């Protein structure tokens, strides 16, 4: 299957799945269920609990706060945890095993699992369509709905691998980190996420509310603005991301020093969104928009940022749906923000109007060996308004361009459809310090004169198992792959679900 051919059938097969039949599965008693749950609440350091195949509703508040310990399915994937339960994991080192999260929503706001201690652990475990059970209306104080996560992540050395978070489709970020002023160490690898998308409980019909409404529909978000001057150094990689459309923001980096690479983001409508924070690094993911609406690849805040060999395929649109929350899409975006970096100008929580939650403008980028190919909007120079808050609808004055952008060996092929732009410049906002070293531009190039040089001949094209490989230039395909199910995910599949 070559890029272009590739689709979620082959993208989730492998024959490594078992195939578990939840019509096979009993449903646990009343009086079973709060067996199991005083089992979970006298666990001692050490000890293990096996979830004897079954379904179980209504488990609720669950407080592990033993040491060392496991809970898992006595067979993968056959434990099914329905109705309202929260994991709350209190104790370090406690691992959750394949587990299944469905026909039903978590206790309380942060998660059906509150990772708080440290070394905890989700393995092989799937929430399938967790959206329900729980209280969701517009609020009395501006009709915003309530965001419920599905996991969230408070301590150390977290470790959320090899598991399917399938349909999320009420608001609030599926993973959540959250963090203090030391680094995590978190890893998020290996994990299949599918058909995350908003507005399916008519929520953006309250047109005054849509701003922060069409907000907060991530797949994960690393920090926040509090704590987004400090270093997570966590590290989403190698995952499988399909028809993930919740929102502007894919992934929403709000926090340093994280790695960002490896993965395959296939028919996404949202972008990597490096939101707040500093030093990350966005390197070797595959983005294949495969021609589906307002795909893209990543869009660029604040300082220091590495965005290095990504391959990103067949991207579409440029603005998205909802105004006012600077959604400009292409393959790679320099977002304008409201502070003059370029004079040492920073966000600061005391600065009203340049609070830490606010748009920092991006400095001293590199950009480099990156290949773009057949994307409708490119290199996206940004010439975004802002608006005071997502509450606030009025118009922030003094917007800034990115400063010190260092693209070098980019390959931008537009051969296909040279009417596409590849590089979207722009006298509105020129980029300030920005160098051009060994760029190939082929496609339309707006406000071209803004720009020191590049060449407009491809180099040598050659297929290297499907990618294109541009000679000695864009991104290396010896250090790109696609991700699927034969190393991404749990090892089984369910069926007889029901959504
Ligand atoms: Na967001």
């Amino acid at each position: 299957p070559s890029i272009s051919e590739i689709d979620r059938s082959y993208l989730l097969s492998s024959d490594r799945l078992t195939e578990v039949d939840g019509n096979t599965l009993d449903v646990a008693s009343e009086e079973q269920v709060a067996a199991l749950k005083a089992q979970f609440e006298n666990l001692k350091d050490g000890d293990e609990v096996v979830i004897p195949n079954g379904k179980y509703a209504n488990l609720g508040q669950v407080t592990i706060t033993a040491n060392d310990v496991t809970i898992r399915a006595e067979q993968a994937g056959a434990a099914w945890l329905t109705g309202l339960i929260q994991f709350e994991l209190k104790g370090d080192d406690i691992t959750l095993d394949g587990l299944v999260f469905t026909e039903g929503g978590p206790n309380e706001r942060f998660g059906a699992v509150r990772m708080m201690g440290n070394g905890n652990t989700l393995q092989n475990s799937t929430f399938y369509y967790f959206n329900h059970d729980y209280t969701y209306e517009p609020d009395e104080r501006r009709s915003e709905y309530p965001k419920y996560l599905w996991v969230s992540l408070w301590g150390k050395d977290g470790k959320v691998i090899n598991n399917r978070f399938e349909g999320k489709q009420k608001r609030g970020t599926l993973i959540g980190v959250q963090k203090d002023d030391t680094p995590d160490n978190h890893l998020i690898a290996n994990n299949i996420f599918m058909d995350q998308k908003p507005n399916q409980f008519n929520e953006f019909d309250i047109k005054e509310a849509i701003r922060y409404n069409g907000n907060s529909w991530e797949a994960i978000r690393i920090g926040d603005s509090k704590s987004s001057q400090w270093d997570s150094s966590s590290k989403f990689v190698n995952n499988l991301m399909i028809d993930m459309d919740g929102e502007r923001e894919l992934i929403s980096i709000k926090s340093g020093d994280n790695t960002i690479s490896g993965n395959t983001i296939f028919q996404s409508a949202a972008l990597i969104s490096l939101r707040h924070g500093k030093g990350n690094t966005v390197e070797n993911n595959m983005i294949l928009g495969n021609e589906k609406r307002l795909t893209g690849g990543i869009r660029i805040y604040d300082e220091d940022h590495v965005i290095r060999n990504n391959y990103i395929a067949n991207t579409r649109g440029r603005d998205g749906v909802i105004e006012g929350n600077a959604d400009l899409r292409g393959g790679i975006v320099i977002n304008t923000g409201i502070i003059d970096v370029a004079n040492g100008e920073q966000l600061d929580q005391s600065v009203k109007g340049k609070e830490l939650n606010k748009q920092w403008t991006p400095k001293n980028i590199t950009i480099e060996n990156n290949s773009l190919v057949d994307t409708e909007w490119g290199i996206v120079y940004g010439n975004q308004s802002h608006r005071v808050s997502l509450f606030n609808n009025a118009e922030v004055e003094g917007i800034y361009a990115g400063v010190d952008i260092a693209f070098k060996h980019n390959v931008v092929d537009n051969s296909q459809t040279p009417e596409f732009v590849s590089v979207r410049a722009t006298h509105d906002f020129p980029l300030v310090g920005a160098t051009y070293t060994d760029e190939t531009y082929v496609g339309q190039v707006t406000d071209s004169e803004l720009i020191e040089s590049y060449s407009v001949e491809l180099p040598k094209v050659t297929v290297e198992n499907g990618l294109n490989a541009y000679q000695g230039e864009g991104a290396d395909v010896s250090k790109l792959s696609v991700v699927t199910a034969e190393t991404a995910g749990p090892d089984y599949v369910l069926e007889n679900t029901t959504k």
